[PDB]
């Protein structure tokens, strides 16, 4: 539980989180966390005119955190997070809440330089899904 | 080596960069990968006058990467890695070659959500000091 | 020039530096950019009831920088540099600034892993010397 809660928070941060300035990392890293599958998922995110790169472009950006995860099963867990959006007119969004449900497994180490400094353990998602929560509290 | 090299990384990234937006979790991260002495050494670069809090603020930005680091015995490893500092004006000085020196060790899991999450290997830097590296090409 | 100052830096860096953390590497790196009449010299340092193991073992430290080298001449280059002491009441002694001179050579690329990872180019200091510098400013 404490690797894979690691993982699965550094997956959901990362790749649901936007900045023009640190997206290449955050982008690469999600991919190198994911299942061709899913990355194929993600990368169509940053296509056509809705793309994130001109939706949000260097004019706003997401902030995501994660506030909890619990394991639930053979390669599943659930993360609960926020999300919210900043702009360049120095204003803030109201805050989302969301939850994803990760299906997962581990590849063994890579063997690349430039995958072993990111990814290690071999942490890969093999299907994605994250749903607005709703607070009915 | 692999695990170790991640963990080297990950500490001189998010110790020797800056960035006011994203510094909170870079500033306690480093603390959560440092031993006592070490989070004091580190603290103490955001207190006074000089602190990277007053002369960085939100004025300037550090970006900092790692270009390949290599173990060298019992608790100790070698960082080389450079660093740039980029501003609100639209500039960027001129980037900069460091080499870190890293004494290290694992204290193992941690027994807190807020750290587990962060790191869960127990990683810790016991001693640590970074030079300039002179290009004698 | 480039890659001459390099070594020159590096030798003088780890020479004349200390902690009881890290200095196996520098030590075993200095020998290794060292002749055997350099490396003798440079074990001795460590002997005796002054040696640096015991002056300084893990109650002071050693933090040493270069501020610049130039090469002048064959096989010879001066080296300008500071040094300063630390240590565990948490107190620093004022900065001494020192010159070494230098006199070198390259024996080509070792023939072991240990030595190739830390000297591939073969630097090898022939003759050393490093007296106090006069701030006749």
């Amino acid at each position: 539980e404490v690797v894979d809660t690691y993982w699965l928070n550094q997956y959901v941060l990362n790749r649901e989180a936007y900045d023009y300035n640190t997206i290449q990392m955050n982008y690469d890293t999600t991919a190198l966390l994911s299942a061709p599958a899913v990355q194929q998922d993600y990368y169509k995110l940053f296509d056509g005119s809705n793309a994130r790169d001109r939706v949000l472009g260097n004019k706003a950006r997401i902030t995501v955190r994660v506030r909890s995860i619990q394991p639930n099963g053979r390669g599943q867990a659930t993360v609960r997070f926020t999300t919210q959006q900043h702009n360049s007119n120095g204003t803030v969004e109201a805050p989302q809440h969301q939850i994803a449900t990760i299906g997962y497994t581990y590849i063994g180490a890579p063997m690349r330089s430039s995958d072993r400094l990111l990814n290690p353990l071999g942490f890969q998602v093999t299907s994605y899904r994250a749903d607005p929560e709703i607070l009915n509290n």
